[PDB]
DNA sequence: AAATTTGTCCGTATACATTTT
DNA sequence: TAAAATGTATACGGACAAATT
């Protein structure tokens, strides 16, 4: 019964998505909408677990899914950047 | 070398909890409380006892297989190599 | 069967190490 | 130079997945 997130339980057609995911969906629309162009910086890891209220560690989540399939790559002490 | 309580005259340290929980196992193996193919306490007693979260023991654990002290069968149990 | 036990996924928190800037 | 930003290490918690017993 994957846990992904769960608002409640009765009825339906069930829920959400987990946060990492989320968030995955939130950076690649950044991305595929053009608000961050190839080599452009994408807010930070800090600043991206402020305004999104989730650990470093689902930011970091997210970000590494999307640099092994290569949307992104990051610079340590740099920041992380469109591929 | 993870941790401490902080006071004057020098800074006082000890192991992170999943290195105490190595030293413990490990005594237990090394003088032959458990012996080989013996398993030990589960995953859930281990934490009950030692007040830790399944992740340090885990963590301990996972040290000391990598050293071929233990071996790990899931659904099984872990035992002394 | 179905309960135990170990394995992995998801999420959180703090500290320190390593590089850039 | 330090500050900032990413990387790894150490904890904790819950839920689910897989294989044995």
């Amino acid at each position: 019964h994957h846990l992904e997130v769960l608002f409640q339980g009765p009825l339906g057609s069930e829920f959400m998505l987990p946060k990492y995911a989320q968030v995955k969906e939130e950076i690649s629309s950044w991305i595929n909408q053009g608000k961050i162009l190839p080599d452009q910086k994408i807010p930070t890891e800090n600043e991206l677990m402020q305004q999104f209220g989730v650990s470093r560690h689902t930011i970091r989540k997210a970000i590494g899914d999307l640099v092994s399939q290569g949307l992104l790559y990051s610079v340590q002490g740099g920041g992380t950047f469109v591929a």
